């Protein structure tokens, strides 16, 4: 059967574009998806795309045989920041597979074990910051989580210490990065993007990128110092070669991968930890159960690699946080050839799709009517999940390469947090999600009372 696709309000020649005149576009698309269902067509000037919400359709979309990764109009703009790095590359581009085969070992199981000691190093610093707060002080959660995840990838991946916890205002890299990423997101709303009204937006974007590359200059210059016994993500960028081609990365592409992993390797993990702690203080019984698991397993002054993989409820808690609000909320696709989607929606070649991940994770077909509630107990048995129903890390060979890096870090930090502190919703925070392509709760503050359990490190 062939069915016609529902389409939201059209505003003449701008088509659907004025519908996204909000600083919360993903959440607006969720509102739309509620009123139109599993799929709807979205039209902008020059561009058309189809948003998906149902596990049924989306599981067909993840067929690598039928569909390859498309670059969103978002990603085409982020490409101005990250070039042809792993995230913003075409699959058919010759720098993807190259950098993929070169860098994939950096996220192997034996690689991950090397990162732990450094993950703890920055984790210790976060814990000790909260341990040293005075009585009348609030914890700006997403701000401290950003400090944590930036230093982690900065140290694990490049042996470079941002020293975020030694700073008042965010590191100049964070400031420029957000503005740069805010531009790409806000740029999607501009009929005539080259109208000189935006020449100011183009000038600040230039500055932001100048700052970020100045930091990359620091990282490269500091490695050639040296910089010797290191076998981290940066080492493989410089010395490693692609098997198929026998070629290393260029002068240019290397810089792009650094920018890529500095952004991608922290921004969504900052959001995950922020969302996770938010739900825990909004569901204290879940908080209790989780904090009880933390007290049970974390028996040494600092967690071991073995212990972090024993915290499965903490891992469950994070998955459930990734379910309700996937910090990387969407990824695009295109049909490799002509086909029909869901056996009822004909697709031409070159047609773009959008996997609306938050709406996907809300498919009542898979999780029940119990959707909007926060229950980590959904993930007690992973094999009970009709997969392609839970994809917070994308799909296929273009799925998140740092998925295990993220979850291990997050579980570790969240674990140490529960072991060492109790938490009170000090301001009774109503959830306010800020969009910057990625998702993150904004203005969310807490109070932390110390359980008087000391530390003692640090290995590496
Ligand atoms: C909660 C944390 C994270 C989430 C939710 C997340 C989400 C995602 C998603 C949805 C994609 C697919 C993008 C697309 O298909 O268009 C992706 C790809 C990617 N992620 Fe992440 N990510 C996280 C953490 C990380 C970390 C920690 C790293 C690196 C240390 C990382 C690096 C990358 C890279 C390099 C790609 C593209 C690789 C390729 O396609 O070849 N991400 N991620
Ligand atoms: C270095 C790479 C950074 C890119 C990371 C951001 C990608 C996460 C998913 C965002 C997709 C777009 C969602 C909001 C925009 C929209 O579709 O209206
Ligand atoms: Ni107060
Ligand atoms: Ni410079
Ligand atoms: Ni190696
Ligand atoms: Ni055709």
């Amino acid at each position: 059967t062939i069915k016609e696709m529902p389409q939201p309000k059209t505003f003449g020649e701008l088509k659907n574009l004025p519908l996204l005149n909000t600083d919360k576009p993903v959440q607006a698309l969720m509102k739309i998806a509620d009123e139109l269902g599993e799929i709807f067509k979205f039209e902008a000037p020059g561009l058309v795309t189809r948003y998906l919400s149902s596990q049924r359709l989306i599981k067909e979309a993840c067929d690598e045989s039928r569909f390859d990764k498309n670059l969103s109009q978002a990603l085409k703009f982020v490409r101005d920041i990250a070039g042809d790095g792993l995230v913003t590359s075409w699959t058919h581009e010759k720098n993807w597979k190259k950098a993929h085969n070169i860098l994939l070992p950096s996220f192997s199981q034996q690689a991950m074990k090397g990162y732990h000691a450094m993950m703890v190093d920055i984790a210790v610093q976060l814990v000790q910051k909260w341990e040293r707060l005075n009585a009348d002080e609030h914890i700006e959660v997403p701000e401290d989580m950003t400090r944590l995840t930036l230093d982690t990838i900065g140290l694990c991946g490049f042996n470079y210490r941002f020293n975020s916890f030694y700073r008042d205002q965010p590191h100049p890299f964070i400031t420029s990065m957000v503005r740069a990423l805010d531009e790409a997101m806000n740029k999607q709303q501009r009929a005539n993007p080259d109208d000189p009204a935006y020449d100011e937006n183009k000038r600040q974007f230039q500055e932001d990128i100048k700052v970020m590359n100045d930091l990359v200059d620091k990282i490269i210059a500091d490695r050639k110092a040296s910089g010797e016994q290191s076998d981290d993500l940066l080492t493989h960028m410089l010395n490693g070669k692609d098997p198929e081609t026998g070629e290393p990365l260029d002068d240019e592409n290397i810089r792009y991968q650094i920018i890529t992993f500095l952004i991608a390797g922290h921004v969504t993990t900052s959001g995950l930890l922020s969302f996770a702690l938010y739900f825990l203080v909004k569901n204290p019984h879940v908080l209790q159960k989780a904090a009880e698991e933390a007290a049970r397993v974390l028996v040494d002054p600092v967690p071991s690699y073995k212990q972090v993989k024993q915290l499965k409820y903490v891992g469950m808690v994070l998955n459930e946080a990734l379910r309700l609000w996937p910090t990387a909320p969407a990824f695009s696709l295109y049909a490799k050839e002509d086909t029909v989607l869901g056996g009822e929606y004909p697709l031409e070649k070159g047609d773009e799709l959008m996997v609306l991940i938050p709406q996907l994770h809300r498919d009542k077909t898979i999780w029940g009517d119990d959707v909007e509630e926060f229950r980590p107990e959904r993930f007690e048995n992973p094999s009970a999940i009709p997969q392609h129903a839970f994809k917070p890390f994308g799909n296929g060979q273009r799925a998140c390469i740092g998925q295990q890096f993220a979850l291990h870090e997050a579980t570790l930090v969240l674990g140490m947090m529960l072991k060492h502190f109790d938490f009170e919703d000090h301001t009774n925070y109503e959830l306010d999600i800020k969009e910057t392509l990625t998702l993150k709760p904004e203005g969310f503050v807490v109070k932390a009372k110390s359980k008087k359990i000391p530390l003692g490190g640090i290995p590496s």
